């Protein structure tokens, strides 16, 4: 819909994932969830949003990178940023 | 936490509630939920957030008005806007 902070959430995950030689869930999630909370902790079901976005966003970002997407176009592909 | 769109959500509910001679749930909710979605429909549990915020935000706004809060300070009181 609006997307204005899903896009900041996505830009945040891209920073988390891209520089990492060893891409994997390995507690890159924890870092994602904290920065996700910081951006949406003030919602009644914030924790639940962030748990799900961690898998959805980071999974999507990782595969798009593997299949040749330019890192600065990934959030546009996903969310029209 | 961040609050940047809970504050737009609150400013939106204030517009919905304040001019209304007959303050009540009466499908002022529907209107709230649509404008809430527009602001957060792109989240995995958006509908759930909006259902809850409708009761939390509008209930809080209505009582604060009844007890003498200035309408332009209500979202500051609630969310530090």
């Amino acid at each position: 819909n609006s997307n204005v902070i899903v896009c900041e959430i996505c830009k945040m995950a891209v920073k988390l994932i891209v520089p990492e030689a060893d891409k994997d869930l390995d507690q890159l999630e924890k870092e994602f969830i904290q920065g996700c909370m910081t951006l949406i902790g003030w919602l009644p079901y914030a924790e639940k949003e962030c748990k799900a976005l961690a898998k959805i966003e980071m999974g999507a970002i990782k595969t798009l990178l593997e299949n040749g997407s330019a890192p600065e176009e990934i959030c546009t592909t996903l969310h029209a940023c």
